């Protein structure tokens, strides 16, 4: 009775890569005017190879034949005020991750083609459909991410905020929490073929992804870059700076994300200083983004995680951040960025 329940999709034609419907969770609290729909991560795949290797070994990224009826929420979505401390009340809605697109993905595919990449319009879809189941009613609309859905909120959050406003609900307030989704397109450590998903230089991926999912970015950010450079907007320094919509980042100063597409694994002294620089050049991305949280630590993802509410920065923690920011949209610090230069400087790291 407490945990979230599926709803596929009415529109069977927007559906997860391998054609089976895409869908939401669902737990609505009727007295609150508050809605948190988060977007789950979980990497991509950009060419037919990986995507293959992705359905034979991680098929729940590809397709919702096996999703559960029920979820439990948990972090940010659970219900417990012990756990989420200042939304618990809120309706929930957990949008699993099925397009392997980074949540970019805006065509029906090809019959020549063989995976579908809908991410952008499953988004619009699962609005459009709680408009009919309370969101009518809303107040505050958090879109909030993790990994790859962080990096989702990036690209979507004002596509969303336009749409709600397009099919005349101007009350409704969009807003968006992009969490270990604020990545760099920077160089690797040591440069590999881009021949497996997790090792492929962050450039590279985007750039092979965007073209191999059709991937539509924000319009705002589109513009900004020459034609055929849209792969610039994934990534979250360069597509936030058009961003009309509140957005809230949460980013671990070295996400394990980071160095995975870094190929980075006592430490040599070259690789320390990539290291040291790494979290050096996050922090300076972050230095125009009011509203953050970022830690020196070596993870990845946590608004969902059980634990979200141990980390600290400054004395701050994340739910008190988050709060803070809410408070100033509606002493209470919002820009909270560690600077510590190697990671788990910050004693209250997680495990
Ligand atoms: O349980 S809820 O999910 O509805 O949230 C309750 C808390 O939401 C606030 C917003 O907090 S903030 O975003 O951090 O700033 O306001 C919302 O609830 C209050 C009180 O409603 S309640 O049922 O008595 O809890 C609403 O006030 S009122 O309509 O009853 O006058 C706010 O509506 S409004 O700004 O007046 O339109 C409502 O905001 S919203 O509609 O969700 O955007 C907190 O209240 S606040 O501190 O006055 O801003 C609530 O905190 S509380 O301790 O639970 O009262
Ligand atoms: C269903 O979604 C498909 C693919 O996005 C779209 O072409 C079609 O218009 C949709 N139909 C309805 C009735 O929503
Ligand atoms: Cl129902």
């Amino acid at each position: 009775n407490e945990d979230l329940r599926l709803h596929l999709l009415l529109n069977t034609s927007v559906t997860c890569n391998d054609g089976s419907p895409a869908g939401y969770y669902l737990k609505e609290s009727r007295g609150s005017r508050r809605w948190l729909l988060f977007l789950e991560g979980g990497w991509y795949c950009f060419n037919r190879e990986n995507c293959d290797s992705r359905y034979d070994t991680m098929r729940r990224l590809m397709s919702s034949r096996d999703w559960p009826r029920t979820r439990t929420g948990t972090g940010i979505l659970s219900s417990q005020p012990e756990e989420n401390p200042y939304w618990w009340n809120a309706n929930m809605v957990f949008i699993p991750y099925c397009s392997s697109d980074v949540w970019s993905g805006a065509s029906s595919k090809s019959e020549k083609n063989e995976y579908a990449f809908m991410g952008a319009l499953i988004i619009q879809e699962v609005v459009r459909e709680l408009l009919g189941r309370g969101l009518s009613g809303a107040k505050v609309l958090l879109l909030a991410g993790s990994s790859a859905g962080g990096t989702g909120v990036l690209l979507n959050v004002d596509r969303v905020a336009e749409q709600l406003e397009k099919l005349g609900y101007p009350a409704i307030q969009v807003r968006g929490l992009a969490d270990s989704g604020w990545f760099l397109d920077n160089k690797q450590y040591r440069h590999t073929d881009c021949v497996d998903t997790i090792t492929c230089a962050p450039t590279e991926a985007i750039r092979r992804g965007i073209r191999y999912w059709n991937g539509v970015v924000p319009e705002r950010c589109r513009r900004q870059f020459q034609e055929g450079e849209e792969w610039n907007c994934f990534f979250g320094y360069k597509v936030y700076p058009t961003l009309r919509s509140p957005v809230f980042v949460v980013q671990w100063l070295f996400d394990e994300a980071q160095l995975t597409v870094d190929n980075v694994h006592p430490v040599q002294e070259g690789l320390r200083l990539y290291i040291q620089n790494l979290g050096r050049e996050l922090r300076h991305t972050l230095k125009d983004v009011p509203a953050s949280f970022a830690p020196a630590c070596l993870s990845h993802e946590i608004i969902i995680r059980s634990h979200w509410t141990d980390v600290q920065v400054k004395g701050t923690s994340l739910p008190r951040a988050l709060h803070c920011w809410d408070r100033s949209l509606h002493g209470c610090p919002v820009h909270l960025v560690d600077s510590c230069p190697w990671p788990h400087c910050n004693p209250s790291c997680p495990t």
